[PDB]
RNA sequence: AAGGUCACGGCGAGACGAGCCGUUUAUCAUUACGAUAGGUGUCAAGUGGAAGUGCAGUGAUGUAUGCAGCUGAGGCAUCCUAACAGACCCACAGACUUGAAC
């Protein structure tokens, strides 16, 4: 008949914890993403935020493999010229651990109103605890091998 | 209500909104806060010798009274004048979840 819309859910929405002690960057962002989305859901529907609230700890520590860690830049640019503002992976993860994870899903998340929305469905911590027991957040299942 | 805004007196603040400081029994008293603008009183400061009268000169003009006289958006003092009257916005405990301690 008619395909089931996503009919109001507001919380208790499921908290979940990655500990990024050496899971390259890449492919933890994906599978945290796909967690963002709550495309592992059958009550998936792009238009509403079905998602689930995520919670990174330990983000200092978070690995790339090759020789990103001093390769991979990440570029701010301020509007006027001259502002260009070359930035290495290793200044940041120096600097401000969490921007990195920031970036990741950032990238991987659909922009727009609604993913704007969502991004905010990710907590990230550069400590080793995290100051959530919302939901008494049950560890992140990770369907990948290699990580 | 706390706080505001307006109004009222103005500024080293300002295109207008902004800002900032006032808003009277504007103390009184044994070492700092309650003079905001004007007026007044005084002092810095400027210009430079007032007016009248006298003297010397036939007359221009000088000379004495005399750092006087006019200045005085700067400094303090002074409630003399004006900050009178007001008016307006502002509220009642800050939805929903689990967690923790007694």
């Amino acid at each position: 008949w008619y395909p089931k819309s996503a009919d109001h859910v507001p919380t208790d929405k499921k908290w979940y914890v990655v500990d990024a002690t050496d899971l390259i960057l890449g492919r933890m962002a994906s599978t945290i993403a796909i967690h963002i989305r709550g495309k592992n859901l059958a009550s998936y529907t792009p238009s509403v935020d079905m998602g689930a609230f995520v919670i990174v700890v330990n983000a200092d520590k978070v690995a790339v493999s090759g020789k990103k860690r001093t390769q991979k830049l990440y570029r701010r640019h301020s509007g006027r010229p001259g502002g260009l503002k070359e930035e290495t992976f290793d200044q940041l993860q120096k600097r401000i651990p969490e921007r990195i994870i920031e970036h990741a899903v950032r990238g991987m998340l659909p922009k727009g109103r609604l993913g704007r929305y969502l991004f905010n469905h990710l907590k990230v911590y550069k400590g080793a605890e995290h100051p959530h027991q919302a939901q008494q957040p049950i560890d992140l299942p990770l369907r990948d091998k290699r990580i």
